[PDB]
């Protein structure tokens, strides 16, 4: 394993979900980063590790289960196995990183993206040691029913500038975004 990153879509209420679905509309090229960011190995013969909550993991279209060319590991504590068409099933994020020493994925994977619920997020944000959070402002208000944690400016640098990222703007549909790079280190 090489990085840990979180990737997320955020509404100016901080609002990820409404009723385990976005709460906007599809925004088909944020989507096409959130694959080109999570599948894209720094490292020829690696795959990444996508981690996400039993409810983000429901809520992607069956259609798009598994997210192709990574390893899906779904986090939690009810489920006995993991959900049909999903590879590795973890109690916590601690569990679920252990697991990547296990000679099992321990050669196997680059990267490691937790993709949602808020959940995994604060449990991630938490977690001591280098991550960055790729964050997607969606610049609008969303009834919303689900929120991300709140950033801690004291903690995380926003970066200039980030390779592979557009820098401005973007406009889908009438609704504006901008893309987001945090680091912290401690
Ligand atoms: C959350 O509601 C849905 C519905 C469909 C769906 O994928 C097809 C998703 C997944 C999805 C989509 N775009 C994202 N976009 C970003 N930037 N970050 C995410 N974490 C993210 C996720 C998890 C989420």
């Amino acid at each position: 394993v090489g990085s840990l990153n979180c990737i997320v879509a955020v509404s100016q209420n901080m609002g990820i979900g409404k009723n385990g679905d976005r709460p906007w509309p599809p925004l088909r090229n944020e989507f096409r980063y959130f694959q080109r960011m999570t599948t894209t190995s720094s490292v020829e013969g690696k795959q990444n590790l996508v981690i996400m909550g039993k409810k983000t993991w429901f809520s992607i279209p069956e259609k798009n289960r598994p997210l192709k060319g990574r390893i899906n590991l779904v986090l939690s504590r009810e489920l006995k196995e993991p959900p049909q068409g999903a590879h590795f099933l973890s109690r916590s994020l601690d569990d679920a990183l252990k697991l990547t020493e296990q000679p099992e994925l321990a050669n196997k994977v680059d990267m490691v993206w937790i993709v949602g619920g808020s959940s995994v997020y604060k449990e991630a944000m938490n977690h001591p040691g280098h991550l960055k959070l790729f964050v997607t402002r969606i610049m609008q208000d969303f009834e919303s029913d689900t929120f991300f944690p709140e950033i801690d400016l004291e903690k995380y640098k926003l970066l200039p500038e980030y390779p592979g990222v557009l820098s401005d703007v973007q406009e889908e549909k009438g609704i504006k975004y901008k893309f987001e790079v945090y680091e912290k280190n401690d």
